[PDB]
């Protein structure tokens, strides 16, 4: 059996009472961390899939947060979101759940902006999470008033800490352990040209790589069938 | 968009505190009453299976009640949750919901435990309902023995009783008076194949019109996240 | 009995899924939309005071939304709450739950931020509510600057602004129109204090006429159980 | 600040997915169980009191479940909601959440019904809880159909382990560490004749044992009042 959680909590790095969704195995779990896309909230995955049902018989802790419109984004004009997500918030799962800390036990994934926001924390911090997956993921954010919220300035976007095709050379280029990392997309995502651009750049790379493709939108029956393909895939 | 609505209200008729969950479409909505199993609460169908993806573009609400383990039974020992289902919670969900009232706008379907409550309910009540589906049913109810005497009384009477869906079906198959779209699956290594299958014997050799289907699968929530879906394309909607 | 909702919905407005929570008298209610403070959600009235047992006798539902950190504004650097609080999501509560409609039946009330969020409702919109009341309100709203650019944009046009309470009250004391009976306390020990005192004195010598109370108190939830008991009593219900 | 989860779960004991309601303290927790009352759920204490705003600076967890029209009993004809309450539910809250295992560390609380089911916990099982409290308990169970359900032969209760009056006295017997125990009803309460039994058959066995009394009904603003009470005189 998995147990669920509504969890109603404190962030002080938001400085907000926000929520999140927790599913944990019944009797140091290893942790998927799930991330929600562009407009949604913590409760999606659970609502729009079978995520509870798919990981049952794996002995894996499911988190689902919430970031709001940030891109999971320490926002230029806004909340401290990248802070939340990287730091406070796996420190607040794991203070209230039976939660693994050990790099190897703790894996993350997200569509969209959660994909973007996925392989942003793999990236940035590649001794924390031993697989970083993206489902349909919005993989290039250079450059409209949100934008500029989020990321202040978007001309100084290309090759910066944001940018996901100049994370990724970095992390090749790091001789310590680094995430395992999955893609895919949807053919037919307004997204699609952005990701076979992203594909292309980081399997040349010599990194543990995976890609997927096949005919979808932007669209949680895409990301129901895709997570159960992404959960075979973890390091577990 | 479908707003997603967790309940907890107050039963009259069983005297108790207690939870469902609601899904309705964002602009009276026909409304399918979606049953839990054995064991389950209101919150599995949400939880293992996309319903709330499966019916966001069909103007459809649905209402997922809890009732323990009751079988959707008056109990002889314990509460009345047949009363409840049957009507108090259909009215509690209509008062605080704008939801339909009119039979062509109502259905119910569940699986297992619900399956049964599902087809009790359209043959109990056909004037209510425009359909009645049942998931791997257990459609034969004719410590697991105090239970069932907990719930239905004197098992020996159980047979040709209000209880049992076979006698229903036999007041359907004599009926001038409305009757149900009717369907009924099942998984073929299901444990309760066997008594699906008596069921649709008997039905059929009546003339009572079901959609029947079965296929491979076993008691358990990827068949009914595959099979609901199925439901809700034969909904009279 | 009150039925108890927690409510998972999309806004357009904001473009976002979010929440609110909702107390529905069981059986057009009238209507208090209930307003957190800076750093609160939806959750905090139903965890930190009694409301839904204040309420329970009065049949009065009670809507609690959430706006993040907003201030109850069209944000400068940010989303839409102005527009949501002011027009969606009462648009929403009403299409959802049976909830009235009518301006002597609808009223709202807060703490902090969201007693600036009802007396600007009230004062902006004095056609739609009965009454508005300010609990411990953050009355004069002329990283934590960066926070208040974020939310007003320029801060030195704010003076005067149709964000300023100050101007809003000069408005309403000329009004030929319908005024909402108004309400504000504060404890005198609260860091606010001082703002509502100048806020009192302000609407005092315009002739606006304001229930006032004050007594000990900080900015913490103790006094906003208490004087919320005190706001319901003085609802125009 | 507090953290409030929603936990939905199975028991195995009632074999029955069920919920209940658990406030924590933010950075093993010594716990507050929080007992419902006849005809309520796990909401009820949150809902209808400020009992997460009258913990927030006690590094006090409070657990409150559900057992349904139960009267914490292993019913006879029903569910065992006193296997439950008593083993499976502390053991599944200790297996989510950092909480304490120490007598020293649990306490119990309950009103009406719940009042019943806390000293019934405490009397019981003296090992396991430092401090037992009812507020407006129905505490006399002796002897229509629904009792039967819940106790059986209604005739076998006087003297039985179901009788907080002989369960007094065989506590008292111990040599053991047992629970401080806690007992307050309104004047006006239809259970204030039981309760005024209770207590003077209770304070003369030799135990530490608290009563008050004051003007109310059974009602959730005398229960508002009380637990404050209650709270301050648990031996954290």
């Amino acid at each position: 059996h998995m147990a669920l959680f509504q969890c109603d909590f404190f962030s002080d790095v938001l400085g907000l009472s926000t929520s999140m969704t927790v599913i944990l195995p019944q009797e140091e779990h290893p942790t998927l961390f799930l991330l929600h896309g562009l407009s949604d909230d913590h409760t999606i995955w659970l609502r729009r899939t079978s995520i509870e049902r798919y990981v049952a018989e794996m002995g894996l802790a499911v988190v689902m947060p919430a970031v709001h419109r940030s891109f999971y984004t320490d926002m230029a004009h806004g909340l401290q979101y990248w802070t939340f997500i990287s730091e406070e918030l796996p420190a607040l799962a794991r203070s209230f759940f039976p939660l693994a800390t050990a790099r190897e036990d703790t894996f993350v994934a997200g569509l969209s902006m959660g994909g973007y926001g996925a392989l942003k924390l793999g990236m940035r911090h590649p001794e924390r999470f031993a697989a970083a997956a993206s489902l349909s993921g919005a993989l290039d954010i250079t450059f409209v008033a949100e934008q500029r919220n989020i990321f202040g300035d978007l001309a100084a976007l290309p090759g910066s800490d944001h940018d996901l095709f100049a994370l990724a050379e970095r992390m090749a280029q790091s001789d310590g352990p680094v995430p395992k990392l999955y893609q895919c997309c949807g053919t037919e995502d307004f997204l699609y040209e952005d990701n076979v651009r992203f594909r292309d750049h980081v399997r040349g790379l010599g990194l543990d790589f995976m890609y997927e493709e096949s005919p979808g939108e932007h669209e949680w029956g895409y990301w129901d069938a895709q997570i159960q393909r992404v959960l075979a895939w973890l390091p577990l």
